[PDB]
């Protein structure tokens, strides 16, 4: 996250880290045996770990679990990244509390102009690299269908919204993917792409969650 805030501790408690011997991706926690996250994401050797904020440090809160399935969607196109979604279950059942809880699907996709929670350990800068001990966060608006294409003429499919900042400087990046945008208590994106990261003109794209949820019901349910 560029231009974010450090969340605080546990106050994002549906973030999930996906940990291969390192962080590289996020995910939200959706119930208590599986989490959303995205397509790219996927790789063999996938842990997951639950109530993190300094993922370099045992702090106390976290749960680690191995994940047992990683269905990524059948449609996941890896060149024009539609239906950029995975769902990961857990081995065993996460342990709820206020610090590890599950976030709502949507009922309804959401409006432009909703304000919307993006959250991530991911890269920190526009320009080079760094990367956060801690949990942080961004508030976004999401942008409207025209100047989505606009930014990205050719690009956006159906499965796809931005959203940010067109001015710079504040965006997901790198390392965030797969995590949330929940906007008023409902999971509406995972951080899926974008050209660099908080540039001018080139707002995040995400994977666009409503358009999923019977998908993701049916998946859960059958697994
Ligand atoms: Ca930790």
């Amino acid at each position: 996250i560029v231009g974010g805030y450090t969340c605080g501790a546990n106050t994002v408690p549906y973030q999930v880290s996906l940990n291969s011997g390192y962080h590289f991706c996020g995910g939200s926690l959706i119930n208590s045996q599986w989490v959303v996250s995205a397509a790219h994401c996927y790789k063999s050797g996938i842990q997951v770990r639950l109530g993190e904020d300094n993922i370099n440090v045992v702090e106390g809160n976290e749960q680690f679990i191995s994940a047992s399935k990683s269905i990524v969607h059948p449609s996941y196109n890896s060149n024009t990244l539609n239906n950029d979604i995975m769902l990961i279950k857990l081995k065993s059942a996460a342990s709820l509390n206020s610090r590890v809880a599950s976030i709502s699907l949507p009922t309804s996709c959401a409006s432009a102009g909703t304000q919307c929670l993006i959250s991530g350990w991911g890269n920190t800068k526009s320009s080079g690299t760094s990367y956060p001990d801690v949990l942080k966060c961004l508030k976004a608006p999401i942008l409207s269908d025209s100047s989505c294409k606009s930014a990205y003429p050719g690009q956006i499919t159906s499965n796809m919204f931005c959203a940010g900042y067109l001015e710079g400087g504040k965006d997901s990046c790198q390392g965030d993917s797969g995590g949330p945008v929940v906007c008023s208590g409902k999971l509406q994106g995972i951080v899926s792409w974008g050209s660099g990261c908080a540039q001018k003109n080139k707002p995040g794209v995400y994977t666009k969650v409503c358009n999923y949820v019977s998908w993701i019901k049916q998946t859960i349910a059958s697994n």
